[PDB]
């Protein structure tokens, strides 16, 4: 399995961005998936989720309201809509699956990964 | 916030129990995993247990070494690695895993990441 993370780059406070993931190797829809983010000098943070079907997702409360999480399981990508920008949104943005539990060694789930990372950097001046 | 500890030097094939205890965070409530990073290379799964502690994960790379554990009267939540070798020389996290809403308005609490600490393999 391999995530691969694409969209960002420089934009202006205000402005809005659509981050993609494509995954190859295994289908999506075996995944329920996460952005995760680490801006400059501070520890990683969840951003968003979202279930396999597309049903179910997770917002973290910096976010809520202004971010959209999203996914096309038959072009095997996920994405996050970014609306309203502002400068504390600026970090690597990491899409990862979330692992599959198994009750004991039992399972013949796929491997769970995480992507390499894209940057944005919402500034302007 | 989620503190862990229990790593830091260890000699090659040894062994170390990390563990992960959280202020203002009840960790009991949540699925639970540890992520690491090795010097130069990207984050990557490590294991996952789920909140009553009968389901977990493994990645591929620590399988049959590692064994992750929970105490939810204590509110922590262990990751024992053993036959420990350079490639798991790196920073590990503890972190809570998301909870999904299925619809809006749920009322889960908000997901956290621990600090990291350092595990360092070497005699």
């Amino acid at each position: 399995v391999q995530l691969v993370e694409s969209g960002g780059g420089l934009i202006k406070p205000g402005g809005s961005l659509r981050l993609s993931c494509a995954a190859s190797g295994v289908r999506l829809s075996a995944y329920d998936m996460a952005w995760v983010r680490q801006a400059p000098g501070k520890g990683l943070e969840w951003v968003s989720a979202i279930s396999s079907s597309g049903g179910s997702t997770y917002y973290a409360d910096s976010v809520k309201g202004r971010f959209t999480i999203s996914r096309d399981n038959s072009k095997n990508t996920v994405y996050l809509q970014m609306n309203s920008l502002r400068a504390e949104d600026t970090a690597v943005y990491y899409c990862v699956t979330l692992p599959d539990l198994c009750p004991g060694d039992n399972c013949t789930y796929p491997d769970a990964s995480w992507g390499q990372g894209t940057m944005v950097t919402v500034s302007s001046g």
